[PDB]
Order: structure tokens, then C-alpha cells, then sequence
């Protein structure tokens, strides 16, 4: 299971680590995919986990789109790990570079209570464009169930964990 994690709370951790080797380490039950509405998974968290798939999660995301249509912006969708996790749990957060409502990072957040246990990154932090800072504390103050946050940049975990209150 999950090692190396600093206990921020009662029910999340933090490590940095780079989200894609954790999951193929751990080989959770879930893993958190920092998705867009289209689940085209071009850059940031979700390209990278979709190139570690060997483009598979893509290609499970597009007969998705064609099925389902287009998630909303704080919304998910569970498809699978392929071989990183059992499953993805493709979570939308507002990306504040295409002026969404930073409001609804904690109707994303919300997401992750349907599962007991998750491995995540931060909600629209990266090339999202929210403050790190921000999606952590409203992380810590939605989520419920056992969050294990990886911050791939080691600046801005040590930034996360000196900054915590
Ligand atoms: C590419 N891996 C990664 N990126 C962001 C946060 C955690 N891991």
C-alpha cells in the first residue's frame, strides 16, 4: 500500500512523487485523473497517465465522449486504471487559463467521497491554473473519504506542507 506519505489530517496525505510511478507502485484502487470536460488527455496529469497507458485510456475516453457527451465542468466519470489502478476516477476541476469558476474546485472534490480510498493529484493545480495552496485546503475541507495527494514538483510540495495550517 501507500508509503511515505505525510499525514496532513485524518484522512490526507501527501508525498511527492510523481502520480504515474506511484500508481504503477501502489496499484490503487483508485487513481484520480485531472481531466477536462472532452477527457482529451493531451498534457499535465492526464497526459501523462494516458501515455503510461500506452494511449489506452484515450482510447476508452473517446468511445466515452461518443457515447455519454462531454462531462461538466466539477464532474467525473470512473473508467478503467488500465494498468495503473482497478480504476480512473476522471475528475474535472475548473481551469482558471480558460476563466472557469474556481468555485466549483470543491464541487470536484466532492467526487472523490464515493470512494473509500483514492490516489490523487491537486484539483486544477498545474497547468490548470489554480493556486496549489487554495485546492489543497479545499481538499482537506471537502474531502472525506482517504485522499493520498502526489505533487510531482518537490519546490511546491515543500511550499504545500510549510504552508499548511
Ligand atoms: C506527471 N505526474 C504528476 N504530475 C502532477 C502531480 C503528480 N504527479
Amino acid at each position: 500500500s501507500f508509503s511515505g506519505y505525510l499525514k496532513l489530517t485524518d484522512n490526507v496525505y501527501i508525498k511527492n512523487a510523481d502520480i504515474v510511478e506511484e500508481a504503477k507502485k501502489v496499484k490503487p484502487t483508485v487513481v484520480v485523473n485531472a481531466a477536462n470536460v472532452y477527457l482529451k488527455h493531451g498534457g499535465g496529469v492526464a497526459g501523462a497517465l494516458n501515455k503510461a497507458t500506452n494511449n489506452a485510456m484515450q482510447v476508452e475516453s473517446d468511445d466515452y465522449i461518443a457515447t455519454n457527451g462531454p462531462l461538466k465542468v466539477g464532474g467525473s466519470c470512473v473508467l478503467s486504471g488500465h494498468n495503473l489502478a482497478k480504476h480512473c476516477l476522471h475528475v474535472v476541476g475548473p481551469n482558471v487559463n480558460k476563466g472557469e469558476d474556481i468555485q466549483l474546485l470543491k464541487s470536484a472534490y466532492e467526487n472523490f467521497n464515493q470512494h473509500e480510498v483514492l490516489l490523487a493529484p491537486l484539483l486544477s493545480a498545474g497547468i490548470f491554473g489554480a493556486d496549489p495552496i487554495h485546492s489543497l485546503r479545499v481538499c482537506v475541507d471537502t474531502v472525506r473519504t482517504n485522499v493520498y495527494l502526489a505533487v510531482f514538483d518537490k519546490n511546491l510540495y515543500d511550499k504545500l506542507v510549510s504552508s499548511f495550517l
